[PDB]
């Protein structure tokens, strides 16, 4: 079908010891995104050490195919992240042309599944961007700039929609106000009353700022599991250096400075202060309490 | 001063002799997000290959120290792409510690220019994204989805805001609304009939997508201005791959699908088709108009 359609184009790749797996999607409608405007898609998954992940566009008599060629490593990172959500469609609704290893078998049905560390994760970097997106429509509300505060109340209010139904144990979709309406009826009506409230900008914005630290509050310890179970694989303090270098927390690099100061001030994390031993200077050091 | 009261910290930094600059921030108040929440912020520039981008703390008596140590290469990116706000603070009002082949002498005096590369980068960037938002926007509503539409409908609008500053030479900031009342007020117009609108949801979010549409296809040639460029220094075609790896459109690979489409229906990139000799396979290629 799209196997023989298409079989002069992936042959090759499916000939090439490292390639692990090849998919093929189909159009679902003219000028399908999912398929790139193009007829079929075809992803192949590859670990080719000079390939990250590059797309090539072809036709055949009248087909016109795109090829996107990924490396394993990116592809599950994606995966683990919920950075793609194309790349899921692809994989769980894709037609198997070719693999090694059962590696697109395997796939499709670990795709079915959210490993906890996975979705705890991913509740650590909503977290942290609806935290820093509320300071900043926070601090932007103070100093009289409304239009823009109400931009960053806006992205705030986004997070929380996804953090919300990351809580209730489900990827966040692009459709995640309807997910949610559900999922948690308190954050669709802050949503609800910012967009369509009958008040004014400015007190639109005070409201949903009030809703919203009130919020951020009920889900400290769902932005916080992740960080505080690594932190926990070691019975000592950590200075913010090992932090930054732990392996487990590299996706985290980015906020873990803010992530720690936030839960210091909740009483989450236990700051202290370790001098080294026959010099001045001190270590500066966090514990999960 | 802060150089005297965190001596004992960055000497050994300004010893290693990968270490290009080394810049002081002073808290401007208490729990200044400036400087970490801390009293002082050490920015350490390196060549060392084993790092990107790091941070450690210390307290020195009394004086809470944050320590940024970033790879030259890194910090280079982020400049060019006006990719950490902070950063630029960090360079331009910072005091200078140490330096090593007058780099942070150089590069404050660089960062009062906004080369025009770097700035058409950023174009392409920004358009590339309010396009995305655009689209997703469109469908979103065209499916009954209007909660989930307003949010890119509204995304949207923050790109074309940045897109407008970006063309009249500025560098977007935080306050990008402020900025955009002068440098762009249809955009901001556009922005406020959506805020303190009295229709309806589905008639609001209709209106901005009307209006959306018509600002993008107006700034078409800002966004598309660095990619035409790079691909008229050959005089034939590009396959989609050969797009895909050329360098200076690193930044544009997760985008370069979806500009191409919109280019070659607005007319400005041109389509084709070549068959390999012997071949049944056709390669997909694409040229700039004009
Ligand atoms: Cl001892």
């Amino acid at each position: 079908g799209m196997e023989q359609a298409t079989r002069t184009i992936y042959s090759e790749y499916a000939a090439y010891p490292e390639t692990q797996g090849i998919i093929a999607v189909e159009k679902r409608q003219p000028r399908d995104s999912l398929t790139d405007q193009f007829d079929v898609l075809l992803l192949v998954i590859t670990r080719d050490p000079s390939v990250e992940w590059t797309v090539k566009h072809y036709r055949l008599n009248t087909l016109r195919v795109s090829l996107h060629l990924v490396h394993e490593q990116v592809l599950s990172r994606w995966l683990i992240l919920n950075a793609n959500r194309r790349a899921v469609h692809w994989v769980s609704e894709g037609t198997i042309i070719f693999e090694r290893n059962d590696y697109l078998t395997d796939l499709k049905k670990q795709l079915r599944n959210f490993p906890e560390t996975e979705r705890c994760l991913q509740m650590s970097l909503s977290f942290a961007k609806l935290l820093r997106r509320f300071q900043d429509g926070r601090n932007l509300f103070s100093r009289g700039n409304y239009y823009d505060a109400y931009t960053h109340v806006h992205h705030a209010l986004h997070h929380l929609a996804r953090l919300s139904v990351l809580e209730k144990g489900a990827h966040p979709e692009v459709v995640v106000w309807e997910q949610a309406r559900l999922d948690d009826p308190d954050v669709y009506k802050l949503y609800e009353q910012l967009l369509l409230s009958e008040e004014t900008l400015e007190q639109r914005i005070h409201l949903a700022l009030i809703g919203l630290e009130h919020l951020l509050q009920s889900k400290v310890l769902s932005g916080g599991k992740y960080l505080f179970e690594v932190m926990r694989e070691r019975d000592r303090p950590w200075t913010m250096h090992e932090l930054m270098e732990e392996s487990r927390l590299t996706e985290l690099k980015v906020d873990l400075g803010s992530l720690v100061d936030f839960f210091i001030r909740k009483g989450l994390i236990r700051i202290s202060y370790q001098r080294t031993k026959g010099l001045g200077v001190e270590l500066v050091t966090y514990e999960p309490v």
